């Protein structure tokens, strides 16, 4: 009932600047499955012996989606449950593996997150170099087929790379996009278990419907056939490994 909530947030290491570092692993928190107040209380007790002095936070957003989200009314609680100095004493916030969903999440909540907008303390890490299946770590360490110069079609199209592993698919933005007032790179991660549909529209276009996420993704690339075919391959390999 408890330990299940310590992997989400914990203290570990000391910043190069000599400050205590804390990690929030976003994908550990499942809204509805984990009591909100329990998590806050955990976080508070963990920060209590430190947050009177400068400290640093590492937000881990890899594979963060709707199920990892804070409901609006729960998000608000975080803005008033800590003493004032606790917010001020945060000297740095390193954001890791921010993705398309988080961007929409922060835009939807932009009026609440005004304080973070274009903040000097928020550092978006633009490259990773700085019985339960890991999945996330396996996906980021397995061999890949990389399709560069792809095009993600949206309100404004964006250069992206499409990386197909054996268990997951990554779409990495090749050009910066606006997030909380900053130009950053995004890295989406879709487990083969999340690809509900994958339709090949033409020789160099295709769509990708992600489970639990409304609007299907649309891409363009010279070798859309090979891309679509390899993704279908891993989706199949996953379905075959599921219990009958
Ligand atoms: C420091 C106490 C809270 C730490 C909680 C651990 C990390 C949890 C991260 C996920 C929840 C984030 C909740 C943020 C609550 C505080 C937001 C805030 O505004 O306080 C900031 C204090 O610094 C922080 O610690 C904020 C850290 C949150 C970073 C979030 C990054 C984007 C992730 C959003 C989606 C998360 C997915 C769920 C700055 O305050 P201000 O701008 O209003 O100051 C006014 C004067 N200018
Ligand atoms: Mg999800």
């Amino acid at each position: 009932k408890a330990l299940k909530t310590l992997s989400i947030f914990y203290q570990a290491g000391t910043s190069k600047a000599g400050n205590p570092i804390f990690y929030y692993v976003a994908r550990r928190f499942k809204t509805g499955q984990i009591n909100g107040d329990l998590l806050i209380y955990h976080v508070l007790l963990t920060l209590k012996p430190y947050y009177a002095k400068p400290y640093e936070i590492v937000v881990d957003l890899t594979h963060t989606g709707p199920s990892n989200r804070f409901k609006t009314d729960f998000l608000s609680k975080w803005f008033v449950v800590f003493p004032g100095f606790a917010y001020d004493n945060v000297s740095a916030v390193y954001i890791y593996n921010c993705n398309s969903w988080v961007r929409e999440y922060t835009k939807y909540h932009e009026r609440l997150l005004t304080g973070l907008k274009g903040s000097k303390r928020l550092v978006f890490i633009d490259c990773p170099g700085k019985q339960k299946l890991p999945a996330a770590t396996l996906a980021l360490e397995e061999d890949l087929k990389v399709f560069h110069n792809a095009l993600k079609l949206a309100h404004k199209d964006t250069k992206v790379s499409i990386k197909v592993g054996s268990t997951a698919v990554q779409v990495t933005s090749a050009e910066r996009t606006k997030v909380l007032g900053q130009s950053v790179f995004l890295n989406d991660i879709y487990y083969a278990s999340e690809i509900e549909e994958i339709c090949l529209v033409d020789e160099n276009q295709f769509t990708l419907t992600i489970a639990n996420q409304g609007t299907p993704l649309t891409f363009m690339h010279q070798e859309c056939e090979a891309i679509v075919q390899s993704i279908i391959h891993i989706r199949t390999r996953w379905e075959l490994s599921q219990p009958d």
